[PDB]
RNA sequence: UUUUUUUUUUUUUUUUUUUUUUUUUUCUCCUCUUUUUUUUUUUU
């Protein structure tokens, strides 16, 4: 995300401007990330706090390079 | 009518000890050929 600029967020091959998967938490790894985050989102718009941290910049970038490799 | 004598199975038992798997060689060595390397996408 905000590690880069907006222009580098698009999904040109599909004419979208943002595209990921969320339909497979089981056979992949970015999707469990998306699960934790989506549930943090549905859980955060109540004005409370989600104890237990989630990620950081460097952690996410090393994870995404690992996933590219794999 | 044929008496008397010529030994036998070595003696001994009431001695201390503080180590340790194995063990010891063999040299440098020409990997052949459409490629940059493909890559989104969805159904597990």
């Amino acid at each position: 995300t905000g590690s880069c600029a907006e222009e580098e967020f698009h999904h040109y091959g599909l004419a979208l401007d943002k595209y990921t998967h969320f339909t497979s938490p089981i056979r992949r790894y970015s999707d469990i990330v998306v699960h934790r985050l989506l549930m943090a989102a549905i859980s955060k718009d109540k004005k409370m706090e989600i104890k237990g941290n989630l990620f950081s910049n460097k952690d996410l970038e090393e994870l995404c390079r690992h996933i590219n490799n794999r």
